[PDB]
């Protein structure tokens, strides 16, 4: 089978996204949840999409699972070294991962989410866990890894603590912010407190990067850009829809966050069109190869790229020049991107 047997490096995978049925189901029968159902292969099929939906449709989904997991400190802990484990068995050698931390916590939240209830655990605690868990399973399982802390764009008010997190457990393991979901909300890129937070983060050292631009406007990514300072940007793929827009990033080596089968997936691409992702190896863009959530995408990586290597003709050669990018692009300290980097031409060879 495999499309590209090698090291891989990932930069866009959500944790909450990137989560065990079997364990959903444990912690829903555990804390008495109630869920789609209750058998593994079932419960994958459920909340598997294979279907673009509506953008209600889509967030039902996470209304079901997360309230097994937000909340439960063992849980917390268990989902991350289960990921660790996951992304081992798709060969990636350095993986950064993203989520939420208020979207896990069931205190100093408001508002708190998945209909929780209050409860004792807070953002601060989440990101303790999380990391904990990254940390033990790099130890165990020989991935490289750290974790993107995500502002959501409806929810600006998280902003900041969002980037005192960050701040707080820098480089172990967290290693910069990210915007997360709907892009579509009005002016929501120049919200005060993302922008504040993103400005705080420049201030501070920690690396930036964006969602933008798979269900926005082009002028969801020139914001990324401009006034968020992003240095890589979360799929991207309506840049195309302005052209020195498209130019100049292409000139400033901006990095594209690419997920194929997730774009099939949710609709931001459609199918009857030139994959973004085929225009921008046709004009050597710096681009990853990522899964975003696959629990939801029924994905693995190799899903991905398996996509590309059937569908769009890509090509080892490509397969390992992407993954360099990924690497040169990659939030490490530069004398570690190296070490990455190193290994990853070592083994290309
Ligand atoms: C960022 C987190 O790790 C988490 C957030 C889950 O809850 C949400 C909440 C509201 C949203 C509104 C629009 C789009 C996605 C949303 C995801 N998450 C997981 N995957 C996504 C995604 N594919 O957009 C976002
Ligand atoms: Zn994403």
């Amino acid at each position: 089978t495999p499309a590209f047997d090698k090291p891989k490096v990932e930069l866009h995978v959500h944790l909450d996204g990137a989560i065990k049925p079997e364990t959903i189901l444990y912690y829903g029968k555990r804390r008495g949840i109630a869920l789609p159902a209750d058998t593994p292969e079932e419960l994958q099929n459920i909340i598997g999409m294979d279907k673009p939906l509506t953008l209600p449709d889509f967030l039902a989904k996470f209304d079901y699972y997360m309230p097994a997991i937000a909340g439960c400190r063992d849980a917390i802990k268990r989902i991350a070294y289960e990921f660790v484990e996951m992304k081992a068995k798709d060969g990636v050698v350095y993986v950064e991962v993203r989520y939420s931390p208020h979207l896990l916590a069931n205190s100093k939240v408001e508002p708190i989410p998945w209909n929780q209830a209050e409860g004792d655990l807070t953002p601060d605690e989440v990101v303790s866990l999380v990391n904990q868990g990254l940390q033990e399973g790099e130890r165990d399982f020989g991935v490289k890894v750290r974790s993107i802390l995500c502002c959501m764009r409806h929810q600006p008010s998280w902003s900041s603590e969002v980037v005192e997190l960050c701040k707080k457990y820098r480089e172990q393991t967290v290693v910069a912010i990210d915007l997360a979901g709907d892009e579509t909300i009005e002016g929501s890129s120049l919200f005060p407190g993302h922008v504040q937070a993103y400005a705080e983060a420049v201030k501070s050292g920690v690396h930036r990067t964006v969602h933008a631009g798979e269900v926005g406007s082009a002028n969801v990514v020139k914001e990324a850009v401009d006034t968020l300072k992003t240095e890589r940007l979360g799929h991207g793929y309506h840049t195309l829809e302005d052209t020195t827009l498209y130019n100049r990033l292409r000139q400033e080596n901006m990095h594209f966050e690419i997920c194929p089968w997730s774009s099939y997936l949710t609709g931001a691409w459609k199918p009857d069109t030139e994959h973004a992702v085929i225009r921008f190896k046709n004009d050597q863009v710096n681009y990853s190869l990522n899964t975003d959530d696959p629990l939801i995408f029924k994905s693995t990586l190799d899903t991905d790229y398996q996509m590309t290597k059937k569908d769009m003709g890509f090509t080892e050669e490509e397969f390992k020049r992407l993954n360099i990018n990924a690497a040169k692009s990659s939030f490490l300290p530069e004398d570690e991107k190296k070490e990455l980097l190193d290994l990853l031409y070592k083994a290309y060879r």
